[PDB]
């Protein structure tokens, strides 16, 4: 695993990626680390924010499928035609893999200015792979073609012209213990489509919020690196800025911050004491046993900083500034998800990242 600490890079709030090749000769390629999708998408064509791309011809490896694939979604939309090729990862496991490949031909609002990633790697299940759940995500045929165990632990660790370079690292097939300090903890993968798990309780600088159980999953909560805030069903993020304006309270903000599209600044002088560490507790493996992750506002405050909590309408979305700090370990292999205190994670000389368990909670099965 040594091999694969740090294989990860991206500018903050633009995902992270890894390093990968596609075709025969290798086709080096930057492809986003998504665990909130299951496709294995690259750019196959030229694009405006591309600075390479899959060419398909230049591979003596590449297979078509006579398939294409459409993806709209709100805000734009990415075509593909489907093909097979060989695929492996440089700083990874010593393997390589026919997986399956969506070339991107034609997209708008898919690929992001200055990202440098051209591509993704859907880490998620087949279920919810596009066109259908029949196109084997690039995880299972790694698993089925290798030697490699059906597990990947995720590293994030975060971070002028220039948006801030993050790093971390993706170790596939196993757990680096180097990565973490403290126990592991694990939460159940409630169904295998997207990561999802399920919360049943958070707490604003210890208080809790009180609310329902469900309201906490109102439609689902997922473990996404795909995605960079950390997103709350509306209740639940109504409920949260309220809290959180009254931890922060001396000093008052523009509430197109607490919006997330305003900026703020101070100039080492940010006053974290002043926000609330937020607590979300993860069901445990054990029906009434549950366990807490805490993040302080240095790692939902992403830098001037930007109020990266925003309102989901798609259920509770674990993003980058949830697993900033900690080190998550999606366990496919046992259906669960880890977290430990990540080596790495932003943190002063009050607080600290944390990851606690047990913390017992009566009902639960019923938070889904
Ligand atoms: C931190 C920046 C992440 O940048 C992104 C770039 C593209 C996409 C995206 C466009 S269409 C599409 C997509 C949508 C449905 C099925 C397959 C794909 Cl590739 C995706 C993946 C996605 O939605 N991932 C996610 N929510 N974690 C998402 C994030």
């Amino acid at each position: 695993f040594v091999e694969m600490v740090d294989n990860l890079r991206g500018k903050s709030g633009q995902g992270y990626y890894v390093e990968m090749t596609v075709g025969s000769p290798p086709q080096t390629l930057n492809i986003l680390v998504d665990t909130g999708s299951s496709n294995f998408a690259v750019g196959a064509a030229p694009h405006p924010f591309l600075h390479r791309y899959y060419q398909r011809q230049l591979s003596s490896t590449y297979r078509d499928l006579r398939k294409g694939v459409y993806v709209p979604y709100t805000q734009g939309k990415w075509e593909g035609e489907l093909g097979t090729d060989l695929v492996s990862i440089p700083h990874g496991p010593n393997v390589t893999v026919r997986a399956n490949i969506a070339a991107i031909t034609e997209s708008d609002k898919f690929f992001i200015n200055g990202s440098n990633w051209e591509g993704i790697l859907g880490l998620a299940y087949a279920e919810i792979a596009r066109p259908d759940d029949s196109l084997e995500p690039f995880f299972d045929s790694l698993v089925k073609q290798t030697h490699v165990p059906n597990l990947f632990s995720l590293q994030l660790c975060g971070a002028s012209e220039v948006l801030a370079s993050v790093g971390g690292s993706m170790i596939i097939g196993g757990i680096d213990h180097s990565l973490y300090t403290g126990s592991l903890w694990y939460t159940p993968i409630r169904r295998e489509w997207y990561y999802e798990v399920i919360i049943v309780r958070v707490e604003i600088n210890g208080q809790d919020l009180k609310m329902d159980c469900k309201e906490y999953n109102y439609d689902k909560s997922i473990v996404d690196s795909g995605t960079t805030n950390l997103r709350l069903p509306k209740k639940v993020f109504e409920a949260a800025v309220k809290s959180i304006k009254a931890a922060s309270s001396t000093e008052k903000f523009p509430d197109g911050f607490w919006l997330g599209e305003q900026l703020v600044c101070w100039q080492g002088t940010t006053p974290w004491n002043i926000f609330p560490v937020i607590s979300l507790y993860l069901m445990g493996e054990v029906t009434n046993q549950s366990f807490r992750i805490t993040i302080l506002p240095q790692q939902y405050l992403r830098p001037c900083y930007k109020f990266a909590i925003s309102q989901s309408s798609t259920g509770t979305v674990m993003g980058a500034v949830i697993m900033e700090g900690f080190y998550v370990v999606f366990d496919r292999a046992r259906k669960r998800i880890g977290f430990a205190v990540s080596a790495c994670h932003v943190h002063d000389e009050f607080r600290t990242a944390a990851v606690e368990g047990p913390f017992v909670t009566l009902d639960m099965e019923d938070c889904g």
